């Protein structure tokens, strides 16, 4: 049976939950992509957002949190081209 190892990716949420730690309840909406259109600009904010859920976190671990934020805000981002084409 095709089982597919590697099809569901653990999430920031996914991995932050793996440490037993909760994420921030927030939802990277239709505003936010159109205006995080850049890591550094993302980082920026949600880096204290999530630290503001677990501040006692490992810097380690809240790197992977964003990392894999910045790819799950691009994967449900529909505006591939911020303003117009990309």
């Amino acid at each position: 049976g095709p089982l597919g190892s590697s099809k569901e990716p653990k999430s920031s949420a996914q991995l932050l939950e793996d440490w037993g730690m909760e994420d921030i309840d927030h939802v990277f909406s239709e505003e936010d992509y159109r205006t995080l259109t850049n890591y550094k600009a993302f980082s920026q904010f949600v880096r204290p957002l999530i630290a503001a859920k677990n501040p006692k976190i490992a810097v380690s671990k809240m790197m992977m949190v964003l990392g894999a934020k910045w790819r799950e805000f691009s994967t449900n981002n529909p505006f591939k081209g911020s303003s117009g084409a990309s």
